[PDB]
């Protein structure tokens, strides 16, 4: 079995609800529904924003659907925005 790597992290979507905002830590805190392609069930979790981060409005209580990847330690958020 070849294990060489083009190290390139998957984006991983996922679903849950704003707990908490943290723009200038960069951090949103989010109770997510559980995320199959990594083995987490549901929890809630701090995710990085990164200057290339899509944001858009969101507030605490909302319903985010939202893409990270894995990378440098961090979960580090791709977009957000509301979800149904």
């Amino acid at each position: 079995m070849e294990t060489m790597s083009e190290a390139q992290p998957q984006v991983i979507s996922a679903t849950g609800v704003v707990k908490g905002i943290d723009l200038e830590s960069k951090k949103i805190t989010i109770h997510h529904d559980p995320i199959a392609a990594v083995n987490w069930p549901e929890m809630t979790m701090r995710f990085t924003i990164t200057p290339q981060t899509k944001m858009s409005e969101i507030k605490t209580g909302d319903k985010v659907a939202f893409n990270f990847v894995q990378q440098g330690n961090l979960s580090l958020l791709q977009d957000i925005k509301v979800s149904q």
